[PDB]
DNA sequence: ATGTAGACTATAGTCGACA
DNA sequence: TTGTCGACTATAGTCTACA
């Protein structure tokens, strides 16, 4: 069960809520299924690097701000 | 082609090259094939997060270190 | 709003062969 | 030593619907 991948989708869901998204409205502006950003956030499904990219554009967040808060919850 | 794929691929192989590695070393310890490291490195293949958790053990180096080098790539040019 | 189900497509990743 | 081509298997990523 792999770590990075579990640090990497706990970032997206907690970005995700703080800038009050739902999960359809990120599906919207990535250009990803709803279903998908679901078995991401849940499932820990095993994303490509385009895919995070398009999540990081959804989002609205740097990618320099994704990963320092990735940086941020790996430290812990 | 993808602008983060492209800063990953780069410091996989620029680690890959510091630490003295051949393709077919970092395939042996990443538990992946020679042919997609080269298409990583070369062909700035779309890898998984898996994958790329793999290969920075293969290369010996923490994710955070990684990221680090990553994000000082994508502040410049 | 979110997660699961299933069936279906595109492509991740393997492998042998050779330049 | 690396890159490629092509063929193969595994799985990312889609879409519909429903509790
Ligand atoms: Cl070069």
């Amino acid at each position: 069960e792999s770590f990075l991948l579990s640090k990497v989708s706990f970032v997206i869901k907690k970005i995700r809520l703080e800038k009050g998204m739902t999960q359809e409205d990120l599906a919207y502006k990535s250009n990803l299924d709803r279903t998908y950003i679901s078995g991401i956030e849940r499932n820990s499904r095993n994303l490509t690097i385009k895919s995070l990219e398009l999540i990081m554009k959804g989002l609205e967040v740097s990618d320099v701000v994704f990963f320092e808060m990735l940086i941020k919850e790996i430290l812990k």
